[PDB]
């Protein structure tokens, strides 16, 4: 029932880089979901005391939200493209798991996730 530390966002010796398909994941990607009617509860780390949520840290042992995510971009803790599309990709596979099919928190993710897809689809070409 207590939250976990947060997913790393900072470590200086991991390496970074600044991509154009970087730079797409934040200005596209990123900010197109975030500023959606559903974002809300993919904001930030589920606080599991907060939502009564005891059992979700038993069941999700990767957990990943919108908050991580931006302060990866934000903060340049990238490599590559695919360790963000996954990032995103772990936190909607964590909401179909742990909720109930059609629950409202899984209709969210859908509706988010069908954007991140059609934004993946259109990645633009590594220069
Ligand atoms: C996506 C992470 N997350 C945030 N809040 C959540 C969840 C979750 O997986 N299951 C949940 O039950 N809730 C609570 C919640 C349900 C419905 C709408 C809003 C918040």
């Amino acid at each position: 029932s207590m939250n976990p530390p947060p997913p790393e966002t900072s470590n200086p010796n991991k390496p970074k880089r600044q991509t154009n398909q970087l730079q797409y994941l934040l200005r596209v990607v990123l900010k197109t979901l975030w500023k959606h009617q559903f974002a809300w509860p993919f904001q930030q780390p589920v606080d599991a005391v907060k939502l009564n949520l005891p059992d979700y840290y038993k069941i999700i042992k990767t957990p990943m939200d919108m908050g991580t995510i931006k302060k990866r971009l934000e903060n340049n803790y990238y490599w590559n493209a695919q360790e963000c599309i996954q990032d995103f990709n772990t936190m909607f596979t964590n909401c179909y798991i742990y909720n109930k099919p059609g629950d409202d928190i899984v209709l969210m993710a859908e509706a988010l996730e069908k954007l991140f897809l059609q934004k993946i689809n259109e990645l633009p070409t590594e220069e």
